[PDB]
């Protein structure tokens, strides 16, 4: 039913561009304004980076947002094509200062396999 995260994956094909895009619940009860987001591959852990972002006009309470990134897909190595190990993950910006139990609530992330075949014979 229309997941928080849907990427552009209309045809499958590794080396193709794709668009993040992540809904954003605007909560508490008040019309809330300068509401960025940043999107980053990889882990927090060991150290991600931003690819982009976009600050929308204004979100409407009770309502969400929806911001459009693109970026290029790449992870190839020519072996054990047999698993993505691409994953996708979004952090909204901290409307708490510091806080991880409630951002840890806004947390989103789904993997996705890549098809990689070509027609035989001819």
């Amino acid at each position: 039913m229309d997941l928080p995260i849907t990427l552009s994956k209309e045809t499958p094909f590794e080396g193709e561009e794709i668009t993040v895009s992540a809904r954003v619940t605007n909560r508490g009860a008040a019309e809330a304004h300068n509401v960025p987001v940043a999107v980053y591959l990889g882990n927090p852990a060991q150290g991600g980076v931003e690819i982009g972002r976009d600050t929308i006009s204004r979100i409407p309470v009770g309502g969400t947002g929806l911001a459009r990134v693109q970026w290029k897909a790449t992870r190839k190595l020519a072996g054990r094509a047999a698993n993505p190990g691409v994953p996708v993950y979004a952090v909204v910006d901290p409307d708490n200062r510091v806080a991880e139990s409630d951002k840890a609530n806004n947390v989103f992330s789904r993997i996705v396999k890549v098809l990689e075949h070509h027609h035989h014979h001819h």
